[PDB]
């Protein structure tokens, strides 16, 4: 199966992929794919991960821009052939970014994107790493589900609490990708 991964920059997507796969990607061995989507063999699998979206000192909002277009152009093109996406998100960060985009009337990211793949019929899990800095798990994940329009019913389906730096419930998140890859 292909699964996809994507996320704002330094939500720990790179930490989470290691974490699952034993590889390190984006450490630098390869320089130049910063602003590039690169695959990774993932036992019989394919991860294909996005570069991270949003603001990354040295990045240019241009080429933010841009990098958004290809990863949009990419996932178009190729969705029939993608069976599960995995969308990271700094549980911490997240809804209070949230809420400063929405007072000056902008579309989060992560809200944009996760609605932008239900536009797609691609299955997606919301992986919300940074777990160990989260005081009310709860109430982030009950927060987002309303935000990107998650029925209540589908919450503990979508949203699984995680800390790729720890390791807590990665195996749970590696279960559910591969639950939802042959339920699909
Ligand atoms: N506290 C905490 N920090 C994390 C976690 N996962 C990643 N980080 C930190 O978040 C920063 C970015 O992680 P990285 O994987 O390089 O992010 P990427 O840009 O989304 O690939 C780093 O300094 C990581 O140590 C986590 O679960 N908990």
């Amino acid at each position: 199966a292909t699964i996809i991964f994507a996320g704002r920059s330094n939500v720990g997507k790179s930490t989470l992929i290691y974490r699952l796969t034993g590889k390190k990607v984006r450490r630098g061995k390869r320089p130049g794919v910063t602003r590039k989507i690169i695959e990774i063999e993932w036992k019989n699998h394919k991860i294909i991960d996005m570069p991270g979206f949003g603001f990354m000192m040295g990045l240019p909002k241009e080429v933010q821009e841009r990098i958004k277009d290809e990863i949009v152009h990419f996932i178009e093109d190729n969705a029939k052939n993608i069976d599960v996406a995995v969308l990271v998100v700094d549980g911490k960060a997240a809804p209070e970014i949230i809420k400063r985009w929405e007072k000056r009337g902008e579309i989060p990211i992560d809200v944009e994107f996760y609605q932008f793949l239900r536009e797609l019929d691609i299955p997606t899990i919301v992986a919300v790493n940074k777990l160990d800095k989260i005081k009310n798990v709860q109430e982030v994940i009950n927060f987002l589900a309303e935000k990107f329009e998650v029925p209540l019913s589908e919450i503990d389906k979508v949203f699984i609490p995680i800390s790729a730096k720890f390791g807590d419930n990665i195996e749970r998140l590696k279960n559910r990708i591969f639950e939802v890859i042959r339920e699909r």
